[PDB]
């Protein structure tokens, strides 16, 4: 019995349930099945854990993951994330969003830029206006500064900057980005051999 | 798109999952894998909780898992298992050994056995003896009955009898076992597909 094969095999697979529950994770959050997400994140979180190498391409799989995760925690208080990580969960995404191996593209700049603004319009939202100035400072340490920091001080959560770069707005826009990554993966190897099983079926 | 058939899609592609990840969590348990059983079991019991309904043969696939994984953890000092469980990992592996739909052959007295010797024996070499009665009037509520609470009473861990019923023996009749589980789903899709690319490369 060859491990090294095996092991091999196992690393082929492994690869093959990461595209996989990636295009799992990106069709979650494009319908709005929270806890199909979950469940989901937690098998891919699983076995990106096993893997102790990845390739390129693998990388820029897990980053989306990363992404699409901290995004769905954006209303989110998370405490223990803030413990270690410090910042709110969508800094954390703008953080991946602007390190992912990604084309620059006008969509880029409007996700990033819509993150940007939620990222403190949540924290409004929730009543904590001090933190909507520390996000603000950590953010933005561009005539719109002084106009931005006067909403959060003012406590004027329906600004109508706000309606412009609104929660909706930052989810399609974020959501018609995931529609490109879905047709990309929506050919790999696991997903394509399941539905030929579903489709030979009925 | 239709979700009905991709929702099929991915419980078909979980199905795949789960035989592939109990295949890798037999051979780990085979080979001594620790890290590698402790990554897999991770991953297996992700892709159960994404699960919501099971076949008779996907039922057997996790207890064999649930059994394989409280057996790891006989000489583990576990307390919230114990905390909720409130009994030896290995005695819940006796429970789960004699509730899978298996053939009660002359292999599955033995591992019996053994495990209901070893639930004690653990607890005797870690130096906990009041649980090693506890054990032994939970288990033995037969004139050796009366040998194994003498046992147990004089702190006699090296006693021959734990010596024919060692925890050794135990490890290699449970190996034996696994080695028929692991001929039986060696051929599951996941992994031959995944060991036919293997092959293809070199
Ligand atoms: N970091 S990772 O690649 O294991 C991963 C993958 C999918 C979802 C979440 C996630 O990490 C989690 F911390 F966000
Ligand atoms: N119960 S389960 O089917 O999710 C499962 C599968 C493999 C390993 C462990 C495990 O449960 C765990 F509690 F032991």
């Amino acid at each position: 019995e060859d491990a090294g094969l095996v092991a091999e095999a196992e690393a082929v697979a492994a690869g093959w349930m990461l595209d996989f529950l990636c295009l799992s994770l990106c069709r979650a959050f494009r319908d709005g099945r929270s806890e199909d997400f979950r469940r989901t994140r937690n098998s891919a979180e699983a076995i990106i854990h096993g893997l102790s190498s990845l390739t390129a391409c693998q990388l820029r799989t897990i980053y989306i993951c990363q992404f699409l995760t901290r995004i769905a925690a954006g209303k989110t208080l998370d405490a223990q994330f803030e413990n270690d990580e410090r910042i709110t969960p969508l800094e954390s995404a703008l953080m991946i969003w602007g390190s992912i191996e990604k084309e620059h593209d006008k969509l880029h700049e409007e996700i990033q830029n819509l993150i940007k603004i939620q990222a403190i319009a949540v924290c409004m939202e929730n009543g904590n206006f001090k933190e909507a100035e520390e996000v603000f400072e950590r953010i933005f340490g561009m005539p719109f500064k002084s106009k931005l920091l006067m909403i959060i001080s003012q406590k004027d959560t329906f600004h109508s900057f706000f309606q412009h770069f609104s929660y909706n707005h930052m989810m399609e826009k974020i959501k018609s980005y995931v529609n490109y990554v879905l047709s990309e993966k929506s050919s790999t190897f696991l997903m394509k051999a399941a539905a030929k099983v579903v489709e030979s079926k009925r």
